[PDB]
């Protein structure tokens, strides 16, 4: 339970639900063929367009309501601990990243921090000892224009079950300003990209004690694998 609300560009913070399409409440999508796996469920929207640069370090905070904890000490501020997964972020170029139409764009995915097996740290637990915030640079090659940036993180709590693994994602409409040539050799599609079955989504975590450590193994997140320029 939490909410991608801010984004920072090298450092610099461009304040709360700025360029953004978020959701309003912070409850999980769990239906992976659902129109809401694109950018959250359908909540707040933004005019503005976040300029950036090619290469720049972005940074996606996440917290678990809008604004912050929801009270005094919030264990689940900015997520709960439980909720080990991967974090992923995609771009889809499109016209005008204000009011282009979330549907039928043409996603490839540029960054994630899934599992390392054998500090056994998920992408969530980085989140979690970032204060929220996940970083990551964009590709230096891609080229100039707008795009909508797609930060996901997938919480597999619960994942031992057909269609309960729980989804969180926010999109970022920015501009991309001394980039290069890159088009991508494949895209994806959301909803599309991942299926209930992919065995990043279907998976059960737990092992001999009961602690959410993947049992050692190595984990496959669904969707392409990263770009690289
Ligand atoms: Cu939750």
């Amino acid at each position: 339970h939490a909410i991608f609300q801010k984004v920072s560009v090298n450092g610099a913070d461009q304040g709360s639900l700025t360029g953004l399409r978020a959701p309003n409440n912070n409850n999980p999508v769990q239906n992976v063929n659902s129109q809401d796996m694109i950018c959250g469920q359908s909540g707040s929207t933004s005019n503005t367009i976040i300029e950036v640069k090619a290469g720049d370090r972005i940074g996606a905070w996440w917290q678990h309501v809008i604004g912050g904890a929801q009270f005094p000490n919030d264990p689940d501020n900015p997520i709960a601990k439980s909720h080990k997964g991967p974090v992923m972020a995609y771009l889809a170029k499109v016209d005008n990243a204000a009011t282009a139409s979330k549907t039928g764009l043409k996603w490839f995915k540029i960054w994630e921090d899934t599992f390392n097996p054998s500090t056994k740290t998920w992408g969530v637990d980085n989140l979690i000892n970032n204060n929220g915030w996940v970083y990551f640079n964009l590709p230096q090659c891609i080229a100039d224009g707008n795009y909508l940036l797609r930060v996901e993180v997938l919480a597999l709590h619960s994942a031992y079950s057909q269609g309960q693994a729980q989804f969180y994602q926010s999109c970022a409409q920015i501009n991309v300003s001394g980039g290069g040539s890159f088009t991508p050799a494949s895209t994806v599609s959301f909803p599309g990209a991942y299926s209930a079955s992919d065995p990043g989504i279907l998976i059960n975590i737990y092992g001999a004690t009961g602690q959410p450590d993947n049992n050692g193994q190595p984990y496959t997140a669904p969707g392409p694998a990263p770009i690289s320029c």
